[PDB]
């Protein structure tokens, strides 16, 4: 009784959500964290519907002790849905160069069929024993390429997409910082790993209150380098680079080692 | 396409939820926080369906500068639903003595119609300016009592309900504690207030890892005393009385935020 299903061609997956009272923030609309969680939810349901499995592995991936890891996540929201709004999310995967796979999403207001947001993500294979990036042969690829559109389908079809823009390391000292952030138990998933959405909240903690009060987020790009461990302590840094952009850097308090880096783009709210 | 509606008599409200991948924890089942959020969600939809309003106020409440505040929240989960499980939640309110109103919930597996959980909560009216409990006359009450069963409907009908057992103050030092906890921006709601579910996470942070690894939560009772403010620093304490007593206190002053009881069953 899910209202979540493969499309007729079996190469993309759609799921609808009614935005809940507790999912909205100050703007009376769905938080970035809610959106990120819905993108993940539809990914997982898609994975289950075509027979993968927490890590979206194939038979041969489990055989070679390989797992998918996020290199990049990019979310663009044109309009945050309010409480009671039904949103429909379509998601699909595609081959990305010689090391990567993409997952893309399109977010539509279910009522109007208008696109209100889009996301894309770059995934690489890692040997779970050695933590090394591992290229795989064509038959490993064929196991998931079956379930991808044959001709390029891009959520970001434009020429020089912000989705692909490199993120530099911001220069210390940062204009803005939230220091000594620690995972809570509620920030661990079903496999005892720190959830991506934890990193979106920590990025957003670095934004000055003045920006949060007068602007909402249009884009977030994260490049992941390391997993935060359950007893790690983290600093969220930001600097600027009716519009503003911020660079972001998450680093370990002790060692200064990069957890991830980010870019946010904001638009002034006039009402 | 809500699947969320007043019952025929208009005196209770039912809503169904499909449990999502991100809503389950280590035990491969919906977290306490997910459950708490669904109970709140069905409360808010109920409030909107009979014309209240974020604060579930009536006309005369807004006039007397009164708001609802939770005195007690009690949740019993007999079975945590897995990812893909449809759960149905019925909720209703009832007059509770001379000062109090109750909201009750019953949680059913939609497929079997089996009760897998139940919750009850005690609410008082408070003057938002003075933070004092304020009794009101019968006509103020009648504004919300219209929308309640007149005769006893109890989620906890049993004689000496755990839901009504007093919570004593645990003795320092606590067996278990998480110190210097701070609300995140993401722990504030639409009105810049710390969400109840933040308190459930903080209660759970005080539970020894050994208990989390071998048991799941069957009951949680919280008595609320104060709101945590956005830049407050909080200590979450626990000791066994398996059952645990809980105490949330301000790091600075030592003042009680709330106190609690959890009951655990072996996995
Ligand atoms: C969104 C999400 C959450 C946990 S893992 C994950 C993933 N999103 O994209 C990934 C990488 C690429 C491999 N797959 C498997 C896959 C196909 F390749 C094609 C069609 C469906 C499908 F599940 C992913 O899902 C991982
Ligand atoms: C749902 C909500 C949001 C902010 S406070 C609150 C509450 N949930 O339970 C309470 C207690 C009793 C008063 N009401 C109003 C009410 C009826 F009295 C009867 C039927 C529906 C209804 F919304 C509550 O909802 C407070």
């Amino acid at each position: 009784l899910r209202l979540g299903s493969l499309e007729p061609d079996g190469l993309s997956y759609k799921e609808s959500f009614i935005v809940r009272s507790y999912e909205v923030g100050v703007n009376k609309t769905a938080t970035v964290e809610t959106i990120a969680n819905l993108l993940q939810e539809v990914g997982c349901n898609h994975a289950q519907s075509v027979g993968f499995s927490g890590f979206a592995t194939t038979t041969t991936m489990r055989l070679l002790r390989l797992i998918w890891v996020t290199a990049r996540m990019h979310i663009e929201i044109y309009k945050y849905p309010a409480w009671g709004d039904v949103v429909e999310i379509e998601t699909w995967c595609q081959e990305d160069g010689k090391i990567g796979t993409r997952r893309d999403w399109i977010i539509k207001d279910y009522s109007t069929g208008v696109v209100i947001g889009r996301a894309t993500s770059k995934w690489v294979m890692m040997n779970q024993d050695t933590r090394r990036l591992q290229r795989v042969n064509d038959e490993v690829r064929e196991e998931y390429l079956i379930f991808c559109p044959r001709t390029p389908r891009l959520a970001f079809p434009e020429e020089d997409s912000d989705s692909l823009k490199k993120i530099p390391k911001l220069e210390e000292p940062a204009q803005s910082s939230k220091l000594g952030l620690v995972p809570r138990r509620a920030d661990l998933d079903m496999n005892q790993h720190v959830n991506n959405v934890t990193y979106i909240g920590w990025v957003l903690e670095s934004i000055p209150q003045e920006i949060i009060d007068t602007h909402e987020l249009q884009t977030i790009t994260l490049d992941y380098r390391r997993e935060c461990q359950h007893d790690d302590i983290v600093d969220s840094l930001s600097s600027r680079e009716g519009e503003c952009q911020f660079l972001h850097f998450l680093k370990l308090s002790g060692s200064g080692l990069e957890i991830n880096r980010g870019r946010t783009q904001w638009r002034r709210l006039a009402k």
